[PDB]
């Protein structure tokens, strides 16, 4: 998270860390007791290794009572996802067993009604992604409040040149943004999951290239289908 604050310890119980060989790769959001929603390209450059979801954390390294590592029993990518495109950049991970729910582990209600988030709405994106352009990996959870940018502005040739589909949404990127490793993370507006940070390689902190987030309500039927 570029230009953000450190998150309040365990204030976002839905928050998950998709890790490979004890190193954080992507953010994730607990959508059900045994399901974590993330991005489709998080396990791409992955070598022979242990893929695990960390729940109940604030610090990745320090011990916490709430912290629990889970094995990925099933990794369901969106059928229409491709490595080449940021479209349908969703991946549902089923945990080895149901998550032990508590004040620090609670699934987030995700938007089921397909309505665009009103441009200007202040949304909260959190993650353990790089905090500076030098690539400093934060140990503790970080977050930033970004206003939703309208698709028309986002699709300008100077911006994303029509790449933002009706299934995607945007947020402002002037210094304050989401970045590398924030991918797969949640975009929460009014305590409800609206977007998922894309795992597509982009350029953070520049206002002319806004943040791209996959609208969950746009893929509500697929999520429902998988979780059942
Ligand atoms: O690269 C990734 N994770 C990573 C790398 C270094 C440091 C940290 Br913290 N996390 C994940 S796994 C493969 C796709 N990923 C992305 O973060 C993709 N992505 N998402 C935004 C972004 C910006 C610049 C470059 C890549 C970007």
């Amino acid at each position: 998270i570029l230009g953000g604050r450190e998150a309040e310890a365990h204030a976002r119980p839905y928050m998950a860390s998709v890790q490979l060989n004890g190193a954080h790769l992507c953010g994730g959001v607990l959508v059900a007791e045994q399901w974590v929603l993330s991005a489709a390209h998080c396990l791409e450059d992955a070598a022979d290794g242990k893929v695990q979801v960390l729940l109940g954390a604030h610090s990745l390294s320090q011990p916490e009572p709430s912290k629990r590592l889970y094995d990925v029993l099933r990794a369901v990518p969106h059928p229409d996802s491709q490595p080449d495109t940021i479209d349908h950049d969703l991946l549902l991970l089923q945990l080895s067993e149901k998550a032990t729910l508590g004040p620090a582990v609670r699934p987030l209600p995700w938007q089921r009604v397909d309505r665009d988030v009103a441009p200007g709405t202040l949304c909260d994106v959190a993650g353990w992604g790089i905090v500076n352009h030098a690539g400093r990996r934060p140990d503790s959870l970080q977050h930033v409040l970004l206003p939703v940018l309208d698709r028309a502005t986002c699709n300008r040739r100077t911006h994303h040149d029509g790449a933002i589909t009706e299934r995607l949404m945007c947020a402002e990127s002037n210094r304050r943004d989401s970045c590398k490793g924030d991918s797969g993370g949640p975009l929460v507006c009014g305590g409800v999951l609206e977007g998922v940070v894309t795992s597509g390689s982009r350029v953070c902190g520049n206002r002319k290239k806004p943040g791209i987030y996959t609208r969950v309500a746009s893929y509500a039927a697929w999520i429902d289908s998988v979780l059942a």
